[PDB]
C-alpha cells in the first residue's frame, strides 16, 4: 500500500556516498584516461567500477578527475 518514513531525513551533513554515482575519470596510475563509476568514496582513496573494464578498482579520490558533460 501506500506506506512511507514518518521522516524524510536521511544525512545531516554531506554523506560519504555523494559522489557515488558520478562520472569519473582517471588521470593517473595505469588507467590514465579511462572512465568509470564512484561505487564506494574511501579517505584517501576511491573505488571506481570502470566501463570498459567493468572492474571495481580504487584510485585516490584526487587523482579522479570528476566528469561533467561541457560544451
Amino acid at each position: 500500500g501506500s506506506s512511507g518514513s514518518s521522516g524524510m531525513s536521511r544525512g545531516r551533513g554531506r554523506r560519504d556516498n555523494e559522489l557515488i554515482g558520478q562520472t569519473v575519470r582517471i588521470s593517473q596510475g595505469p588507467y590514465k584516461g579511462y572512465i568509470g563509476v564512484v561505487k564506494d568514496a574511501t579517505e584517501s582513496t576511491a573505488r571506481v567500477e570502470l566501463h570498459s573494464t567493468c572492474q571495481t578498482i580504487s584510485v585516490d579520490r584526487q587523482r579522479l578527475t570528476t566528469v561533467g558533460s561541457r560544451r
